[PDB]
């Protein structure tokens, strides 16, 4: 019937880690390149246990689950500025640096931005429309208008915006749209720009996200220049592949289940909360593995993982766990899905969870507001394949 | 109970071509690497079809279809030796130089081979109970059995064929098994070989089939001494891998399906045969593509696949096709699986096939008997993941 596959166009092949559990999907035990141990969770409740449990540590440890072999030198680098990366620091140091943003990444912080929001996507739709009738949605909109988003975000102004763009575009991008080389100087010039931009908002502090955290951070002493700008970096880029492949997939999935896009354009109110939830979950599927290390013996439904064994949460396979969502592996607005893994779970759960849920709701929103005729696309040429896969995400529609 | 899935343990994911293909697996056409256009082709009926044309070809062309970029000079490299390799002849000359080695390779020729063939399982068998229970059935008989079958065929002598063994366990393991360095030295090792091989037969002619093809080849003007060396390099070792796996393969499976297994040992005559069938076409999910180039349109269901294009047959798909297996990704001996494409189809149909089946039948026959507490030895200790696959060929199993 019904199987976790890859969507329609995806570029990437799913995780294999998917592929490596018995039949019920139980903890499994494997070995990791450095002989480490870790365990594969995939079970939607162990998965929401292990990552409420205190007992578990997202910072540097001698066997923390590394999944590839790499060079030891950059392993340590990476490991030395973990310190300054919130999603690799523990608690207490966690619960005061994430202190420092929150309060800008509230429901009702985030819902202040729905003004501009519809300013943008407005833009993007009027640009759409008044071009060729076949469009590109991942073009059109999914990549271009959260970048906005998080210009407006960090309080930058449109005139530096088309820049941060281009750079941003760039890291997102599949190894077939840029190359190593474009992207690792990419990442060059935004460090350059977030070093710049924390320096301005230390000089003139501005009423933003990016603004306050940078304030309330110089009350205290725990980053220096270099660490305000990894923390720059992360709180502006962590979610923005998410959010694209969100915005492209979700729509995808409504013109793919045209019976279930007809019964949410009847009902935009009652509809389109489960809509975003299940957009959510189902595409969790292709959202990478969460990692923790044990700091202690943890004992699990029978099963201990000891101090320093990693866990591999397959987070995207714990969306689509039977024993929590029936027929899983179908799209369905109409289900119970509020408790999806997207986000993660416990004290690192996604800090940008409600800005990016504002930002896939209004999306889908306003395309199905405005494109009635909205349907599925073939294109121009035949698909594209390169090493049997699409070379880059693109969504061809029309209305 | 369905899913076509990658064998547990098995060190690739399935092909990315899988995952391309709309609901019902329509003929679907993608572009290659190149800019040349090609169709995926994955439904039972219009396989056969379509290799069955001789208006499709097999022979260099400038939109061959080829799935990964590539250099021309390496293009040409292999386009210059098509002329020595029966698997990239058309007929009429693909059917005369075929014809030098079928003798050999018939069903009663295969037949011919049943007491050598059992004095070398029997001889791996023991030395598998002495070493001790928990064994590795790839190394204790899965790559060495086959390597010894290709020996005798070749007529190569007892004091060459542990070099000979090796060297092609390096070509087929995988990249961390050996290196692309440590394999290609194994590649030349072997050619090296294979010439010498070739002015042996030429000079102390034998009755092997190695030997009466080179032989049957002498007497015409088809191959100078580099193309009997291509073409002896393909007669030995074009199976070695799919019957290496098909072999231990087959053994998980029946081990997985402990009611088959014992169903099996009641009735040997009976379902032996049929067990052969379900893990060729089975574990056809893992075998590489076949693909062709149109010589001129071919039209077919609504399609028209015309001169320049090429056909990628997803025969691992076809070999799962539901209007053809029902059920088709459940193994079961029991169903009728006598016209598998495991083999291929057409004109290049497997050469080894009968061979390929007696050595498989002839592998579960001696295994299932001799040991029966047969069982698979895993779930109790962690799995090596590299990247997240298995990085070897592994079965461990116990009696
Ligand atoms: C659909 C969109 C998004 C998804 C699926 C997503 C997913 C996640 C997940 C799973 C985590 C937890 C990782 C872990 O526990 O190791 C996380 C953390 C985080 N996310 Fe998101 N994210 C999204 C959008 C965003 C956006 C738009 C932002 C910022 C503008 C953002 C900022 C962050 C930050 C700063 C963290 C670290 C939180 C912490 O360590 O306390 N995310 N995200
Ligand atoms: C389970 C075992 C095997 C499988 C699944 C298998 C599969 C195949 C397939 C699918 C083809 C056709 C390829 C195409 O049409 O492009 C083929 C051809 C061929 N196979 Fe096998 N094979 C196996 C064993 C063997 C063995 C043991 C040998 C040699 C002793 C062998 C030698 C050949 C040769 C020479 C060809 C080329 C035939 C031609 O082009 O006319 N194969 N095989």
């Amino acid at each position: 019937a019904k199987c976790p596959v890859a969507p329609h166009g995806w570029p990437n092949p799913l995780l294999p880690e998917y592929d490596q559990l018995p039949e019920g999907r139980p903890l499994t035990q494997v070995t990791m390149p450095s002989g480490s141990k870790a365990w594969l969770v995939a079970q939607h409740d162990h998965i929401q246990r292990l990552l409420a449990d205190n007992r578990f540590s997202v910072e540097p440890h001698p066997t923390f689950p590394i999944r590839f072999p790499a060079p030891q030198e950059l392993l340590d680098m990476i490991a030395r500025d973990a310190k300054n990366l919130l999603v690799t620091m523990d608690p207490p140091r966690h619960t005061r640096v994430r202190q420092m943003a929150l309060p800008d990444f509230t429901i009702k912080a985030a819902e202040k931005l729905r003004p501009r929001m519809q300013d943008l996507i407005d833009y993007y739709l009027d640009k759409m429309e008044a071009e060729g009738a076949p469009a590109d949605l991942v073009q059109a909109l999914a990549l271009p208008f959260p970048a906005q988003v998080i210009c407006e975000l960090a309080g930058i102004p449109e005139n530096d915006r088309e820049i941060f763009t281009r750079n941003a575009a760039i890291m997102v991008g599949t190894r077939h749209s840029y190359t190593m080389e474009q992207k690792l100087a990419a990442n060059e010039e935004l460090m350059k720009y977030f070093a710049a931009l924390v320096t301005e908002k230390q000089s003139n502090p501005t009423d933003d996200m990016l603004g306050n955290f940078i304030a309330r951070a110089g009350k205290t002493d725990e980053f220096d220049h270099h660490g305000l700008t990894l923390m720059t970096k992360m709180l502006l880029l962590a979610g923005y592949e998410f959010i694209v492949n969100r915005i492209a997939l979700g729509i995808q999935a409504l013109v793919e289940n045209p019976e279930q896009l007809a019964a949410l354009r009847a009902d935009l109110p009652g509809l389109m909360p489960k809509t975003v939830d299940e957009v959510l979950r189902y595409y969790s599927l292709v959202d990478e593995i969460i990692a923790r290390v044990a700091l202690e013996d943890v004992e699990i439904d029978g099963v201990t993982i000891k101090a320093g064994e990693g866990i591999l949460v397959l987070k995207g396979l714990g969306d689509r766990d039977p024993s929590k969502y029936p027929n899983p592996d179908v799209f369905d607005i109409h289900r119970d899905s509020r408790d999806h893994l997207a986000f993660g779970y416990g004290v690192h759960q996604c800090l940008g969870q409600h800005v990016a849920r504002l930002m896939l709701e209004m999306c889908l929103t306003s395309l199905v507001e405005r494109f009635p005729g909205l349907h599925l696309v073939e294109g121009d040429e035949p698909i594209e394949l390169i090493d049997g896969l699409p070379p880059v995400h693109k969504l061809t529609i029309g209305w």
